[PDB]
């Protein structure tokens, strides 16, 4: 279920398979509530970050839920302003305390940044590669990654790292579905995560013909795609039925051929900024 689906890290921490984006959900109530609704449907993973600018409002949504914070994981981010070793222990502070909690359970980078500023400013997610390493030494937080990193972006970081990165949170669906970041992250032990999993994508016929077999969405077909390539998904929404709709993909499985037919239908065709050419 909902809240038992674990992928374990390669440091052996537990990080439920399923959770709740709050990417783009404002900061206050609309945040507050769609946290407290995931986590009373069951829900133990909340993803935000940094430049959210909500993670108060999780803090609270979490407190509101009267869940346990031990039962439940916490991912936040490091912004692309903040990079740099002691501007990274200075972010991740700021945002444990916005959070309201004692620790964090992962740590992400959130993007390389784009190839110009590498090229001015240098690979400064590097250093910050090192503050994650000592945030982690220190038990600040339990799991550290990275976030929008390409295999050549990882190399660098694989070349110098104490700790791997545990986690590659990146964007993928059924038009990007990242098989060869999939297979080099297998090979190094990087868990993948989906950022917009759910992308008109949620109109295709292949996949609402699918769903109907099930009588699932195709949004659940998605997340259930996710789910059988062994992926972490963290679909956003606040709104409460369909934070309940989209955690209910426990219950079917989808067959090899509507895999494959879901396979099928990769373009590599992002939505959002590929971060080798991203400016910021
Ligand atoms: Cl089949």
């Amino acid at each position: 279920g909902v809240d038992k689906a674990m992928v374990t890290l390669s440091n052996g921490v537990k990080m439920p398979q399923f959770g709740l984006g709050v990417w783009q959900s404002p900061a206050g109530e609309v945040t507050e509530n769609a946290v407290k609704w995931a986590l009373c449907a069951g829900y133990r993973h909340i993803d935000t970050a940094a430049i959210y600018k909500n993670e108060e409002s999780v803090g609270a949504g979490l407190r509101a839920s009267g869940v346990p914070r031990e039962d439940v994981f916490i991912t936040t981010k490091l912004w692309n302003t903040e990079q740099g070793y002691e501007s990274t222990l200075a972010a991740f502070e700021e945002s444990r305390q916005k959070l309201g909690v004692d620790y964090i359970d992962l740590y992400l980078i959130h993007w390389p940044r784009g190839k110009d500023i590498l090229s001015k400013e240098g690979k400064k997610y590097l250093d910050s590669w090192r503050a994650f390493e000592q945030l982690y030494k220190e038990k600040k937080v339990r799991a550290i990654g990275v976030s929008n990193f390409h295999i050549h972006h990882l190399e660098d970081v694989l070349a110098m790292c104490t700790v791997t990165p545990m986690v590659n949170q990146v964007e993928l669906h059924p038009l990007n579905n990242q098989a060869d970041l999939r297979a080099f992250c297998d090979a190094k032990q990087i868990k993948v995560e989906a950022w917009s999993p759910l992308g008109k994508l949620l109109s295709n016929p292949i996949l609402s013909a699918i769903g109907a077999k099930y009588n699932k969405t195709a949004a659940q077909v998605i997340l259930r795609w996710n789910i059988q390539k062994n992926l972490i998904t963290i679909p956003k929404s606040v709104h409460r039925e369909r934070i309940e709709e989209n955690a209910d993909i426990f219950d079917f499985e989808l067959g090899a051929e509507d895999v494959m037919s879901i396979d099928a239908l990769n373009t590599n065709s992002r939505y959002g900024p590929d971060p080798d050419e991203a400016q910021f």
